[PDB]
């Protein structure tokens, strides 16, 4: 399928500068040079226009910074992805902060029976006004999604919830808030924390994961967050966890899932080149995008 | 149970200067308030008093370094762990180079019918006057707790010897004297270096380690060495030596026991800041810690 | 004096991605705050538009890679440059390659009768399409606006040449192209090169610099490249040359030029957030913003 | 002169954990040994016992963060001093914080007609409670000494000022707090900030530092903070600031001193292994040390 | 048996200088004392000869470069190489780039009905004239070994083909040319690249390796290469690969080969000092080496 | 005058292996390319054979390790000098221990009335088997030249001293053993240790030894052992000590001798690949040989 990359240069939903610079480091890494020598029809549809922030004095509240700001430009997202969908092409979504998950699930979702999600990530990512420890809506995405938030992220689109619980895996997790603990438990979210992954090994938990959703979706999405990975292969992301997923592990999660052939739709996010060691993250992104689309070492 | 530390800033059982300073690092690393955050009831006891050694041309015998200042110290820090046990808290004794095992060990073994021993470690620790190729005692404490060595030694706490070869789990283990390899051999002690962690991944070596003690022992003591994890994990130890366990697998293995509830006792030991890099070991000790009394990812 | 800041996101003076990113790099090191902390009415302009490079075989000319497209540019940034200084403003333009000292200057140099030219950097950027060895105009900005080169370039806002030979004082240089050594051999254009700033001081090489330019010139631009100073300080430049010019050395000649009152201009180019490490680069041009506006140590 | 070395495990003036630990890190780097080579008559007198900090809600205040522990360790650090110079031996004191400089000086200064001192440091340390942007007492004890400060800290010993501010030179400054500046200009205190040292150069500013001195006071303390140097020559610090002093001009600084034969009375501090790199600065100070009690190169 | 140590100063199969100090690098890094601690009669035969590269305008080798002078320096390798197996000693051959190979299986073979090969690399080094995007022989000697290529190579030691396809594994291949990727698919070589390691592990890999060679040869021959191992484990490398096969990795494999009892002949490749960190490749290499002859860790 | 390069694989004269592959290094870091580009008349002799060292309890060298192999190697040496001086080129000589200096001298010194000597390094090597605290005859060189020493030593070449203590000027010295300091102090050799550097600056110390030489020498030998240089500069040497002359500050040396046109004879001695990082020391000797032999910035 044909590929269109929409660049969401994102740091509304977060308080550290640089994350916006994500979509033109991985473009300045390679990804359209790598995918078209997979003879992929690639096409690059520029980035979506981020507004400035609000004064946090007359934004939505305090535990939902720039919240208009932020809904705003994830309106703007959906309509891309879903007009990318809409043409048949495959949407590859390039980050900028995690919440622009909220614009490209709203463009995606609304075209699935039943959606799948697989966020490969070291945070849960499914905090609410009321469980956010920092306010920052880069750590709401999923739980918006899946409907549980201000309306405002909840209804991008004009629908919802997007996904269910069911249909969502969480995989290389390994800083949760309390608030989020609790969601996941009582939503019922497969997850595969670091201590999964290091008692089954990635193998199994990719072999769960494929099985899992292949059984009862009809399309999966893939939200990936560098910051899945240890800030040691992917130092150039915002809040960066330690004992994480290794670089060859990604490389393994992405040729399975490739292979599996599942993936409808993909997003990389929380690359902030500022914060890197010359690109290096983004970098890994890019290697990363091949290895899903297909790139094979035989 | 709630807990007891027992600071013992021993140097003694060792050439470089620095492990003494083990205990307070870890403190300064935070882990009292690692351990209240998981709702412990802990309480810190302070430091064993060691004292300073005897002119070298004195001490009776070089095969031993420090005997007298090492065997005082032990007894001392013997007589605490006891009373923490007495007053039924667990002891978390921090070091401080590994000799201080062999009070440790006097202090809790006398309260079970059958102890068991998880030695993560590099080395075996397992030398005798005529097998060490130092003359330090650091490389004594197992071999002396069970009973092999100067009386100085395996006497301590007033009894001999405290632990059964056959109750006794090596776990990392990629350094061993010949002398070393011969006891373990002879005295059948259970031993997974570094081949077997590589060979059948740590999860495995985990479960059989579990039910072997937990099918023989009535009391299980972790002794942690944190130059059993690799010196680019753990910089700050006198005795490094590469190949190691990941923080990764470190922490599985800690929960792993937190999980199977056996852990009776415990302490981490050779942790020396001035040969880290800022506080990187002591760091990772208070992490393991962490793990080890329940800390989880979900 | 009010301050206006001018972003040039350019990177078609040369060809390696991420010297666009340096506007932004700088942005978030702090510049507006860092400023405005000094007591200074700043304002930030924006970023000019950079067109994008017509088909290689399409342009008319190897040695003058992307000339449309600079050229274009640089009148853009020309017409800005001329705005802010009609305002009574001095302009605080941020690179982005060096190619746009030519834009800079040609609006600035229109308003003084004798400008005089600092240029901080371990090249000469004094070649043309006879002596260029790359083709890349980044190399190219100090020869046409002397006057020498392609009109499309020598000719930006109208004019030339910008400034005199002799109202130029090079700082810092360790590689020239022979090309270059005769053209500054030729021209009269006096240099510093390192020979000279480990011979005579930073503090001598300034001092003479000042009052040389102090004598004959009614405003001076201070046109710094980052990559005037080592690599080891500043490692994000696409050209770096080792054994160059210190944090420190930098800081004394930002202040000793702040206390000399003479600088009525200034441009920081060639910082490459993708080329370095955690935005170190960016926070040095800043610093050395600082203490070029007057901050001060005691 | 015979040396009587007084740790003093000083932890109190400030908030990092780790700088208690500075006086035995420069025991293992080996002070002892370095000094009995230069043929001294070398004394270790022990540690200062430092009391645990009150609740902030019943100390002196706010401003004044540990007030009476800080106070009550000085004084008896004073008691220490002074009986180490009626002795007829010369004072040198580790640290711990700076705020030690209290005590110090409170021992010393009661001895000399007309007492210098020579504050080798990136700060001033001369804020009050009213100052202060921390509460952290060691960044007071110059300003405390000088008279100006809580009574407490002031009247240590039973007399005030210990110095006069026309006898006080600041050697290697680079971050000094608003109120600081107002100080230092109002009191008239001499200072070399970086910017001197840049551009006179250590030699020179040694050179006036020494007449200056020499010339109106009949003893002069060396107060060095490791943090003078650069955080990459000294690492383990509490509050680095960067472009700082180099390894080699530390050490001609100590030579001319030395070779001066002015200094009577000294102290180094701040020395933190817990943020060193394997007790790099530690051994630094110990050179340093060596450096200024004698030690030459031929 | 006995070993008899060969050097072979090669760098004429690629184009980067130093990989010729591999041999000496390794004797520097203790191989000697390594194997005789073993208890081997170890013999070190010194180095080939190796001669200079002729004028291209000379004899050509675009496609092939120093065709003649690597031809003729494996024609003296086989040589020696088959002396010391007719001598009834186990040949261990120290490289130098890859193309020694030839000589190297040129001198074994012979000596074999079926010589299995385990080559353990990043590469497939099977290009050919035709295939080869570098024109560099040390890409080419499996192909040569197995008969594909010029007679110059395929033909050294008066027979050809050294070893059939069926009795290949490749193991650690994560860089294949497009020819090469054709080769092995076309020619059935088994093959386990990195996504076969991380999908079933080390231990599974050498298993099947084993007993599939074991099977159905009746000698092996290890040829590894030490860019098979990751970068940042062997960063001395002429042709470097991320996404490596770890230290442990490489030393399981060893230690299951040793244990299997199936190695005949041996080869280390590819270690450049100039291109290292400190002799660190040159050390993993003796370290794999005593591992591979018996060395246990209890 | 057209130069000869003759390497000398010596490491004899010391016990750490590496430093043999020094000529190789360099000539890998490009010198021949480095000096063709300056229009010199560049010749390689290539490099005088070793031997091996002879068993200890054969011969005797605990004062005086491996004298026989080491006053050969440099009888050798010194034939190869004299027959380049005696074709009228330039002797470049590339080490290779510093003992190698004894056939240096002897080959050149026979062919000057007065010949001077530049000792750039952090050494005297002015020891004897009396004095010499290691046996070690690369810490012998410049003692021996002078005429003290072992007559094997002193003699090479048929005769002896080679040049007067009163020609000799040490520089960047920083390490130097207590019978060294009496043996210079005595003999009223010129030297300029670090102190001198950091208090007068390279640029006084330069001018100074070039006025004293010229003023009394007919010609000068530069004998420069990259030790001389800091061990963050040049950190691939035996005997690193730190605090050393920096990487600018040895290009003025070598800018100011060129500009002097005092230098006959030089040799770049102690490099040692295999204690480096990525041929960074064989680097900035090739840079500092294009400085001496012209290389000018402008
Ligand atoms: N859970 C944290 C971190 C989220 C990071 C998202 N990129 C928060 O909600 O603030
Ligand atoms: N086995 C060695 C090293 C022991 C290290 C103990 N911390 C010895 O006995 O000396
Ligand atoms: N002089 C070289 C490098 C110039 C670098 C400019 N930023 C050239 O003209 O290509
Ligand atoms: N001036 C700052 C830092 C002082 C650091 C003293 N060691 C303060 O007063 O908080
Ligand atoms: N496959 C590449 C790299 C080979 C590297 C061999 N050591 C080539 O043939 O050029
Ligand atoms: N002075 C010491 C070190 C000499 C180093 C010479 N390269 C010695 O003679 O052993
Ligand atoms: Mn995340
Ligand atoms: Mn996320
Ligand atoms: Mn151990
Ligand atoms: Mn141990
Ligand atoms: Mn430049
Ligand atoms: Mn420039
Ligand atoms: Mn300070
Ligand atoms: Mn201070
Ligand atoms: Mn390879
Ligand atoms: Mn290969
Ligand atoms: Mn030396
Ligand atoms: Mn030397």
């Amino acid at each position: 399928k044909p590929i269109s990359i929409i660049g969401v240069p994102m740091d509304l939903g977060q308080t550290r500068r640089g994350v916006d610079m994500g979509p033109s480091a991985m473009r300045y890494a390679g990804v359209i040079e790598r995918l078209e020598r997979l003879h992929y029809d690639i096409e690059d549809l520029g980035d979506i226009p981020i507004g400035k922030a609000e004064r946090l004095h007359e934004q939505g509240d305090s535990r939902l910074r720039n919240l208009k700001a932020v809904a705003e430009a994830n309106e703007k997202l959906a309509a891309a992805v879903d007009q990318v969908v809409q043409r048949g092409r495959f949407p590859l979504v390039l980050g900028g902060d995690h919440s622009i998950a909220i614009g490209t699930l709203a463009g995606v979702a609304k075209h699935y029976e039943r959606l799948g999600v697989i966020w490969y990530d070291a945070h849960g990512d499914v905090n609410t006004a009321e469980t956010s420890p920092s306010g920052n809506i880069h750590g709401m995405p999923l739980a918006a999604s899946l409907g549980f938030g201000h309306p405002a992220l909840t209804q991008i689109g004009g629908y919802s919830p997007k996904i269910k619980p069911e249909h969502v895996v969480l995989i290389g997790v390994r800083s949760l808030d309390e608030g989020e603990k609790k969601f996941i438990r009582e939503k019922g979210i497969k997850i595969y924390t670091m201590h999964e992954v290091d008692r089954l090994g990635m193998t199994r938990v990719m072999e769960e994961t494929i099985a899992y959703l292949k059984e009862r979706t009809d399309g999966v999405h893939l939200s990936l967050d560098l910051d899945g990975l240890d800030p040691s292969d992917a130092p150039g992301v915002g809040t960066p966890v330690i004992g994480g997923l290794t670089y060859r592990e990604s490389h393994l999660a992405m040729e399975m899932l490739a292979e599996a052939q599942i993936i409808t739709s993909a997003e990389f996010v929380e690359v902030n080149p500022i914060l890197d060691e010359r690109n290096k993250t983004a970098s890994v992104a890019v290697a990363l995008m091949g290895s899903l689309f297909g790139e094979k070492l035989m």
